[PDB]
DNA sequence: TAGG
């Protein structure tokens, strides 16, 4: 498997840029920003799997991550 | 920064 668990997204961030980003990073699988419209909690952020494992590998290198507007924190995600 |  592989994940990788973007931390500190903007308050909507767009999975389209997301897939382009990581698009472009190789072959992503899936990405998923969760948002609560109950409680919007602090998790802000954005998961994305990539079919392959390089954004992946890259990916949890970054410090830091710039998708269009957003920018999170992206370490390995675990689903 | 933690979805489901």
């Amino acid at each position: 498997v592989k994940k990788i668990f973007v931390g500190g997204l903007s308050p909507d961030t767009p999975e389209e840029k997301i897939r382009e980003y990581f698009g472009g990073f190789g072959e992503v699988e899936s990405i998923e920003l969760p948002m609560d419209n109950k409680t919007n909690k602090r998790r802000g952020f954005c998961f994305i799997t990539f079919k392959e494992e390089e954004p992946v590998k890259k990916i949890m290198e970054k410090k830091y991550h710039n998708v269009g507007l957003s920018k999170c924190e992206i370490k390995v995600a675990m689903s």
